[PDB]
């Protein structure tokens, strides 16, 4: 059941857990149990999020697998993040808010 799903432009309310190539975990929004939120396709976020998240419904999970181009690239993002790093996100969507008059 999913009457909506996200579109560009849509705000979204997601949780998520990061990991690093060799499983350690940089960061979750599941411990403050503070979703993260933002505008899809804007670019707000990395390359691989804009694109990996389209077409979604809530409580739909995804799993991102995010090579460094779609990421932080070879700069990378330290401390947490080296350069070239690929970037593994679990991810849920909780909700879709979505302006819907003009
Ligand atoms: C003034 C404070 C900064 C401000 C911080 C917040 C609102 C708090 C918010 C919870 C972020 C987290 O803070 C605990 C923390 O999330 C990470 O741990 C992480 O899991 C991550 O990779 N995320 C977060 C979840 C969405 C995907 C990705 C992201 O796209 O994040 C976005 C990101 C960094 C985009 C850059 C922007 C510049 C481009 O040039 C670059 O390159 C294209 C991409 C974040 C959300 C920015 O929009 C907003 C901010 O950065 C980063 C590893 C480090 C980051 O803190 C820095």
């Amino acid at each position: 059941h999913c009457p909506i799903k996200s579109r560009k432009g849509d705000v979204l309310h997601m949780h998520y857990t990061g990991k690093l190539e060799d499983g350690t975990e940089f960061d979750s929004s599941l411990p403050q149990n503070q979703p993260f939120v933002f505008s899809l396709g804007t670019g707000q976020v990395i390359k691989g999020w804009d694109q990996g998240l389209l077409g979604m419904c809530e409580g739909e999970k995804r799993k991102l697998v995010i090579p460094s181009e779609l990421g932080y690239g070879e700069r990378g993002a330290p401390p947490k993040i080296p350069g070239g790093a690929t970037l593994v996100f679990e991810v849920e969507l909780l909700k879709i808010e979505r302006r819907t008059e003009l």
